[PDB]
């Protein structure tokens, strides 16, 4: 698809399994769930943003379907205010910006 | 331009005046710079990144120059990690994501 701007980019995603919704958002490097569970192990990290700091799990090989695309990346996972597709995710789908 | 998301999207802006760059996000819904001085009345604000709040001054009719156009929008100003250029700036010079 191509979307203008004029309202918050959402796009309905199947994450590991879990229907979401999530924002695509040139400004995140990574993607970014809430409420949802993955399966196996996951390594700590923390995110920073404005606010403040965020503390995840890191889970490599996630199945994402976004935009009729299959993908497999990684997601962290913690209680981001709202989902975000990062970078690592829009690279795979060949998302660009124009402006 | 059309970019791809392999890098950051930086851009090179002019902000009452002052040479700064910020990144094109488009899950901001607005424009922050850190580290700029706005001249005239302004109205207290917060912003909630991932992290909570960051405490903002938010100035209306600000000039902004960005990608060969001269707009003029509302600017937050407060101490953020990275300078954005949101929505509000986006849709202004018809900015658009392909996915
Ligand atoms: C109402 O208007 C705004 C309200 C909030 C923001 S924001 O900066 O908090 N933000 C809101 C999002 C989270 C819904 C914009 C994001 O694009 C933000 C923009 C951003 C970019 C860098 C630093 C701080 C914020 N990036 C991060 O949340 O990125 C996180 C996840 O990926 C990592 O890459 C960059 C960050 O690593 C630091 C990590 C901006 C305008
Ligand atoms: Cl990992
Ligand atoms: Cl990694
Ligand atoms: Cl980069
Ligand atoms: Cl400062
Ligand atoms: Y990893
Ligand atoms: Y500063």
């Amino acid at each position: 698809p191509q979307i203008t701007l004029w309202k918050r980019p959402f796009v309905t995603v199947k994450v590991g399994g879990q229907l979401k919704e999530a924002l695509l958002d040139t400004g995140a490097d990574n993607t970014i769930f809430e409420d949802i569970n993955l399966p196996g192990r996951w390594k700590p990290k923390m995110v920073g943003g404005i606010g403040g700091f965020l503390k995840v799990r890191e889970y490599d090989q996630v199945p994402i379907e976004i935009a009729g695309h299959k993908v497999i990346g990684t997601v962290l996972v913690g209680p981001t205010p709202v989902n975000v597709i990062g970078r690592d995710t829009m690279t795979q789908i060949g998302a660009t910006l124009n402006f």
